[PDB]
RNA sequence: UUGCUCAAGAGAAGUCAUUUAAUAAGGCCACUGUUAAACGUAGGUGAGUCGUGGCUUUAUGCC
């Protein structure tokens, strides 16, 4: 049967500074829009935390098609072709070329 | 003085009276703009009115 696992995890308290917008003059402001209420609140972009999330499963040993290097900061492709049957990455992140 | 010399085709008259291009018609039925992504790191400003009034020590600042 088809099952899903849907979560809203909250964050501890603490300064953030992510994800910055477009880094316009001197200044390097957050990304911020409006939310309930019609106040602004600070946003952090879901691809930041997919990439953490990518690197976690690349630093725990899994096998992952991407790689990264953490010292030139590229990101490699193990393998060209992309085989979500083998590569943790491509499983569930999903891929296109 | 020219086969010439002169020489009005002239006077008057409504193309009129009447007539629906009318009756009827669905541009209709179907369509995902699908799939993936670290913001890394450095780019600026245009425009009035004129002589103390409630607080506060003139002071000097609030409305």
């Amino acid at each position: 049967p088809n099952y899903y696992l849907y979560g809203t995890v909250l964050t501890r308290y603490g300064l953030a500074s992510l994800n910055h917008d477009i880094r316009r003059g001197n200044k390097t402001i957050l990304q911020k829009g409006y939310w309930n209420n019609g106040k602004i609140h600070s946003f952090v972009g879901s691809s930041a935390i997919r990439w953490a999330l990518r690197f976690y499963l690349q630093k725990q040993g899994y096998l992952v098609n991407r790689v990264w290097d953490e010292e030139e900061h590229i990101n490699r492709l193990t393998s060209e072709d992309f085989d979500p049957e083998k590569f943790y990455d491509d499983d569930i992140f999903g891929f296109a070329l």
